[PDB]
């Protein structure tokens, strides 16, 4: 977790309270979707958004699909494999845009490329395919970047 930024931390606490909220005894990748959409602002909603997906319309459809356990543990949820995949994909995705920390941002990725869990069957669905996600992460960077430049010129 050493290159994860304070709001991409939050997205994986928040993936253990939906879990924890929904009785489910596992962190899935549908799990670390539903954490992620909280951060509004972020550059992962805000691609998603710039490609005419909704976030409480990302909530419906991956909630239709998981419904609700038993009981959640009482102590830690166990992440699965794909869950865990995710995260290592998060962290492989930065390095390859020359980003030097993980943000929301990587984790949208890393759900996309994991390629066979709920989160990426429900984002491709929606037209969240890998390569058009990646352009709108990297627009949207070069955008603000932009406005920033603006700001400094005082």
């Amino acid at each position: 977790f050493e290159r994860f930024t304070d709001r991409a931390r939050r997205v994986v606490v928040l993936a253990q309270e939906e879990a924890r909220m929904l009785n489910h005894n596992y962190i899935g990748t549908e799990h670390i979707l539903l954490g992620l959409i909280h951060e509004g602002e972020g550059v992962a909603a805000k691609s998603l958004e710039s490609l005419g997906i909704s976030l409480e319309g990302v909530r419906s459809q991956v909630e239709e699909i998981i419904g609700q356990g038993q009981q959640a543990p009482s102590g830690h949820i166990p992440f699965t494999p794909r869950a865990k995949k995710v995260l290592e994909l998060s962290s492989r995705e930065a390095p390859q845009l020359g980003h030097n920390y993980i943000g929301t941002e990587h984790i949208l990725l890393g759900l996309i490329r994991e390629g066979e869990g709920v989160a990426a069957q429900v984002l491709v669905k929606l037209g969240a395919e890998l390569t058009r996600v990646r352009q709108q992460v990297i627009q949207l960077l070069s955008g603000y970047k932009l406005a920033a430049a603006l700001e400094h010129h005082h």
